């Protein structure tokens, strides 16, 4: 029923350390029309070297200071059962807990879809 979302910082998990961070989304439904969006808070931003399945960003996905990541289902998108979405070797910011969020929009406006999950980083 429900969309989920997971994230893990991959090459280590230590504020202020570089590490990619992947980042799954799955609908957990089938989809057509809208665009598949995930929403970071402060301390995370997206470019155009990060990518989506095999894909890297375009600058009019990203929006949002780089927190916003906004994917029109595309033919490319549309066979997909999840949405993975990489970033290359970030600066991990502060310790702490950070919500992160996927949902789809601009849909047809009738389903769960939202999804969130929370990523932690550790101290230095």
């Amino acid at each position: 029923q429900s969309a989920s979302i997971e994230a893990k910082t991959v090459n280590s998990t230590k504020e202020w350390t570089i590490s990619d961070i992947e980042v799954t989304y799955k609908p957990n439904a089938v989809l057509s029309l809208g665009a598949v969006e995930f929403q970071f808070p402060d301390g995370f931003h997206a470019t155009t070297r990060d990518s989506v399945n095999g894909r890297t960003l375009k600058e009019t996905q990203i929006l949002n200071d780089g927190k916003t990541v906004r994917l029109p289902l595309t033919l490319d998108l549309l066979g997909a059962s999840e949405f993975d979405l990489v970033m290359v070797r970030k600066t991990l910011p502060r310790a702490g807990t950070y919500t992160i969020k996927g949902d789809v929009v601009n849909g047809l406006g009738i389903g769960s879809f939202y999804a969130e999950t929370q990523l932690v980083i550790d101290p230095r």
